[PDB]
């Protein structure tokens, strides 16, 4: 049995298309090789370190996979403390020779940006998710870094609730960190009436049902996410008796085109 | 003895696989199996044909104890493989094919028969009912109480069935709201609405199932029935066990949660 550690399982986190097309992966490679797999539920951070520990202590697993990667980790310090095998599905930032499967986000994000810009974008304001997550600060950095390669303004704004959206409501287009976030974001733009892209472009990480059936049609980056599973669902099994870093594409849809 | 379950979803196809119902249903019996010792898998196979020898091949390696079908559709060879083995499972949905089968849902048929009374209290008259394609039990227990209360009006009740998106488009005095089966399929219609440039509800209002983040969300926040998917999932996870320790059919509500996309007429 795989233990699967999850951020969250708060409904705005587990019904991300990240979740189910990760663990699809990881279903197809444990499925191949005779290994159930066992998910966490807890909703908030205190919970889910009794949660892995209670785990632990009961062995009900044999190994962890991290769906995650968070700065100072409580969770990373109780897997070493404990000496389990696990691996991290994003960038490992606490502990050295972890193994780790990711994006180069950082790279995804930055040739987002140049992809826009090279469609005539000249303000780019770029909508980061709460939290600080590896993946989320990989992506702003990204972005600050090529709008610094071509002198043109870096405006990233922190959004902590739909509330906060509102508020904040000009830039030519948009990238928002996430694809929920982008949900929140084409809601808002529709209460105020922009037309994408007419009025505004749009963009997004992480393509999906939800990025190519949105209103309108999402232009995305694309990252994969079932060979992040797959590939992770392998390396822990051989593991139980280094960094790999998946390809991202951008798809190019109804919220982006050449603007003048 | 592997203190597994068996979680058979219709298909790990995107479209399946990223509906948050699957989501919300797999935490639901995770809250529960995890609790009381169980270990989970779930199919992989992408359609029927294959996940036929994969539950086959899982039944014949021994590697579960007890199986929970996410899913009804009539004469379903998934339910005609399990009755042969004698292996037990429950349905997530309405059961069609073997009496005695234990079964958890919400009870769709009144689920949307409260949908389309409180769209006709709000005023409308022309309501349009759009079904997702398939043969599945859920989706034919909407549409029946969408036409049972259409009935009991006198009022229109056209209902069609949409195979794809192009075929979404095609189908385009138009209705005053539209209902769909599924957010799925409601999100794609918020698509085409938006590329008509038909504004909601000023134009046109609609309303769906399974309320969620995508729903909460959607563009403009969709009125839609709450089918406490958690809470199907938590019953269908412990009743399993139940069964493996050691018939019954149990029923979830469902509630109306009204956003933008309605008002009265």
């Amino acid at each position: 049995t795989i233990g699967l550690i999850q951020k969250s399982s708060a409904p705005e986190i587990r019904q991300n298309p990240f979740n189910s097309d990760v663990l699809n992966g990881i279903n197809q490679a444990c499925n191949v090789r005779g290994y159930s797999t066992r998910m966490t539920v807890s909703e908030n951070s205190g919970d889910l370190y009794h949660e892995v520990k209670t785990m632990i202590q009961s062995k009900s697993v044999d190994g962890f996979i991290l769906l995650y990667s968070l700065k100072d980790d409580p969770i990373e310090h109780l897997l070493n403390e404990f000496k389990v095998p696990y691996l991290i599905v994003g960038k490992s930032l606490n502990y050295e020779n972890i193994i780790h499967i990711d994006n180069d986000n950082i790279d995804a994000a930055y040739q987002l940006t140049q992809y826009l810009y090279h469609l005539g974008h000249r303000h780019i304001l770029f909508l980061q998710e709460s939290g600080h997550y590896a993946v989320t600060e990989d992506r702003s950095v990204g972005f600050k870094q090529y709008c610094d390669d071509v002198k043109i303004s870096n405006d990233c704004v922190v959004i902590k609730s739909m509330n906060d959206l509102r508020d904040f409501i000009m830039p030519s287009v948009i990238i928002t960190s996430d694809v929920m976030l982008n949900m929140q974001l084409l809601n808002v733009l529709y209460e105020y009436q922009l037309r994408i892209p007419e009025d505004i472009q749009t963009a997004t990480f992480n393509t999906s049902f939800l990025t190519e059936n949105a209103t309108p049609s999402q232009t995305s980056v694309n990252i994969n996410p079932d060979v992040l599973g797959f590939t992770a669902g392998n390396t822990i099994i051989d593991v139980l008796r280094r960094e790999k870093l998946i390809s991202t594409q951008i798809v190019e849809r109804v919220s982006t085109t050449k603007i003048e």
